[PDB]
């Protein structure tokens, strides 16, 4: 059974919710998710987790001594350490598939300005480390990115459940002046597949022209 | 202040949390976030919100009747209706900046197989509709994408390119690993040059697309 440890300064934000796909996976015994308050590994009364960046600049950088202790305790040699960061390699469906068969994911959630690079560099000498971005936008921290990664990965674990997908329809056949495309009701399943391919092509050209090569 | 309405069959999941960035924005009176259970607009015993797809295929498609009623109540002509879908236009930083000035966002969260397309088509005859993907992966539903969109947008609300290279903080040596000496030198010019170089070098390795290269 997969183990996922999430380390964050926002533990209640990342607490699993029963009424959700990860909540369902947990209650099904298909994953164990544990959320850890990073402050647990702080050294001082202020529970300090970041510090000013060397070289100057706005924002803060998360402390290596704090993260170092947290990961020392939580990780083992089998761990895949996931570090969400907008400077990461792209997280894709392929990645989600790879991680879905891992025994132990640890997701280190930090502010977007980053965790001191030595944490990942050190960790990588003992375990596999993956710095990943979930998209071309900036979140204040990796917390919401962790939620996305967990959702994408867990729905691929057995038992939990190119081109763009085109429009989909269901009952009633007519609604507010709009009819479901009659081909879908034709019982000509080869034709339906061809029609769906064309819908997919048109939607991809319109919304994601990057996916068509060219 | 900005109003965000979220419609979902997972209200508990989407409930704002005080200790979070959106929680801070709410507490500061800079945004009002309301979460609505889609089942509120069902009429049948079983509170059904989806049905098998016309034409076949896996999973289920969300009923247009239920969504139609929900949006009729929540949306006005001024609403920007956001519909997260993996089949959507890309949601980007530019999008976040644009939506940070909107008076009213409504985020319609639905399973990935889709809300019946007639819903978005109908809505578009009355208001601005934006079907958007937050990345090239599949989530079971729009819920976690809504959380991401709310995060990306609210941090840009007043009052609340290239990849950034590595960052460092104290102490200067840790487990035998030293902070790059230029960063300790106080030479703003050399530091800026070093950071620019690290940025370009990380970008070419991790995101060559950003510099107009393949992959
Ligand atoms: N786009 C992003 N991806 C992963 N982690 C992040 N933290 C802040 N923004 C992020
Ligand atoms: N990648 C994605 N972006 C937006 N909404 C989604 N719903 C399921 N997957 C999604």
């Amino acid at each position: 059974s997969m183990k996922i440890d999430v380390v964050t300064i926002f533990p209640e934000y990342l607490q699993p919710v029963r009424q959700s796909l990860p909540g369902k996976a947990i209650d099904a015994g298909l994953v164990d998710v544990a959320v850890h308050d990073l402050r647990r590994w702080t050294h001082d009364v202020h529970k300090s987790v970041d510090d000013s960046p060397y070289g100057g600049g706005p924002g803060m950088v998360m402390k290596p001594t704090v993260w170092g202790d947290a990961l020392d305790e939580i990780c083992t040699s089998e761990t895949l350490l996931v570090v969400p960061t907008p400077a990461g390699y792209p997280f894709t469906q392929e990645t989600a598939w790879q991680w879905s068969t891992e025994d132990h994911l640890v997701i280190a959630c930090g502010r977007y300005e980053g965790i001191d690079q030595r944490v990942a560099d050190d960790a990588a000498t003992r375990m596999r480390v993956r710095e990943v971005s979930i998209g071309d936008y900036v979140l204040n921290g990796g917390e919401a990115a962790a939620l996305v990664i967990i959702e994408a990965v867990l729905r691929l674990v057995p038992g939990v459940l190119s081109l763009l997908e085109g429009p989909s329809y269901t009952r009633p056949p007519s609604w507010r002046g709009m009819d479901v495309p009659p081909v879908l009701l034709s019982g000509d399943h080869a034709k339906i597949a061809a029609w769906r391919a064309e819908q997919s092509r048109q939607r991809t050209i319109e919304r994601r022209p990057d996916l068509l090569g060219f």
